[PDB]
């Protein structure tokens, strides 16, 4: 079974491709299971790009549980988290899939890119809490 044969890359992730994708969140998980530079799954998110989804969809897609969109997606869902954007306005990314700022940026000015969540946490602020965990 199975179109892709010797399909891409899963690595030795803790998450593991065990849910069927389910169309957004666990797909980050597929993302992440598949590529342990760009996704986590781990974790909530990191900076990644949003035009790397194509990049993924070389990849990622249909190897398991998705069809593009549905993964596009995820590359919303998680990609509306902080997390992310704790650096992702440039190649803050620092991924298309392989690990290249979606090929955008060096790191040195992603590195604002790094620091444009200091401008978020900064609006954000108030609280004690913000980036607290």
């Amino acid at each position: 079974m199975g179109s892709s044969h010797h399909h891409h890359h899963h690595s030795q992730d803790p998450m593991e491709n065990q849910p069927k994708l389910n169309s957004s969140k666990e797909v980050i998980a597929f993302l992440a299971e598949r590529f342990p530079h760009c996704f986590s799954a781990e974790g909530e998110a990191r900076p990644l790009k949003i035009g790397i989804f194509q990049d993924l969809v070389d990849r990622v897609a249909g190897e398991m549980n998705l069809s593009k969109t549905q993964l596009r997606s995820a590359l919303r869902l998680y990609t509306s988290s902080w997390r992310y954007l704790y650096g992702v306005k440039p190649g803050a990314t620092r991924v298309d899939l392989d690990g290249n700022p979606c090929g955008e940026l060096d790191e040195q000015h992603v590195e604002h890119a790094r620091k444009q969540l200091e401008e978020a946490k900064a609006r954000v602020q108030a609280q004690r809490a913000e980036q607290q965990a």
